[PDB]
C-alpha cells in the first residue's frame, strides 16, 4: 500500500550523503522531494533506480511490504516500480518501434499489435496528443516525451520522477505534469524530485518532503513547497 524508503544511510566515493532518509509515499498520492542541489534528493532518487556506484550502509526500501534493496534494476521494475528504457545516439527507430521493445521488455513476452496499439491509444487519449507523434524516429524535452508515453503505457505502480534537470523550462515540466496527472489514481503513487517549486504548480502534491545534509528535516502539504519558493532554502535551514 505504499513505497517507503526506512532509515536509510548511504555512500559514493568513500563518503556519506544519505543520512537516515525516512520518505513514504501512499499508493494513491503524488508527493514532492524538494531541496537544495547536493543535499540528496537527487542521490536518493539514483538509489531508488538500484544505481551500482552507491553504497547502502543500512536501511531498507520496501514496495508493497517487499524489501527491494537487493533486486537489480530490472527486478524492482517488475515489482512495479518506473524504469524506463534508454536507448543509444542509432538511426532508423521509430518511437511506436522503441515503446514496443519497451512494454515486452517490462513484461517478459511479445507483445502483439492489438495489445500494442490498444494501449498505446489509450495512453495518447490521456495525453491528449496525436497517434502522429509515434512516427517520429528516437533520437530526432523531447527524452522527457519519450519517458512520459512510456510511464503510461508500461502502467507501473510507483514512479519517481527526478526533474531538476528540466529546471524552469515550462514546456518539459508541463510534459511531466501531464503524464503524472494522467496516471493519478489508485493504483499509482509517484515522488516528483525537484530543486524549484514551479512544476508543483501544474502537479498538486498530497505531501512535500524537504531535504537537507541527507535527510528529509521537514514535510508539509503544498504551502511548504509555496514559502519555500517565497522565502528559500536558507530561510526554512533556520526554522
Ligand atoms: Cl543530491
Amino acid at each position: 500500500s505504499q513505497l517507503e524508503i526506512r532509515d536509510l544511510w548511504a555512500s559514493i566515493d568513500g563518503e556519506t550523503i544519505l543520512k537516515g532518509v525516512n520518505l513514504v509515499v501512499p499508493k494513491g498520492e503524488v508527493h514532492a522531494l524538494m531541496g537544495p542541489n547536493g543535499a540528496g534528493k537527487s542521490t536518493l532518487g539514483k538509489i531508488l533506480a538500484g544505481d551500482p556506484e552507491y553504497t547502502v550502509e543500512r536501511g531498507e526500501i520496501l514496495l508493497d511490504g517487499e524489501n527491494i534493496l537487493e533486486l537489480s534494476p530490472d527486478e524492482r521494475a517488475r515489482k512495479g516500480l518506473f524504469l524506463a528504457f534508454q536507448y543509444p545516439v542509432v538511426p532508423g527507430v521509430t518511437i511506436a518501434n522503441f515503446l514496443r521493445l519497451a512494454l515486452q521488455a517490462k513484461l517478459g513476452r511479445e507483445v502483439g499489435v492489438a495489445e500494442f496499439w490498444t494501449k498505446v491509444k489509450k495512453a495518447l487519449e490521456l495525453l491528449d496528443w496525436d497517434e502522429s507523434y509515434l512516427s517520429r524516429y528516437l533520437n530526432e524535452g523531447e527524452k522527457k516525451r519519450n519517458e512520459i508515453l512510456q510511464l503510461l503505457v508500461l502502467e507501473p505502480t510507483y514512479a519517481v520522477l527526478d526533474e531538476t534537470d528540466s529546471g524552469l523550462d515550462i514546456d518539459a515540466l508541463k510534459v511531466v505534469a501531464r503524464g503524472v496527472n494522467a496516471m493519478r489514481g489508485p493504483n499509482f503513487g509517484a515522488l516528483v524530485i525537484t530543486h524549484y517549486q514551479r512544476i508543483l504548480n501544474y502537479i498538486q502534491p498530497d505531501k512535500v518532503h524537504v531535504m537537507m545534509d541527507g535527510r528529509v528535516v521537514a514535510t508539509g502539504g503544498p504551502e511548504l513547497a509555496l514559502e519555500l519558493e517565497a522565502k528559500g532554502y536558507e530561510w526554512l535551514k533556520e526554522k
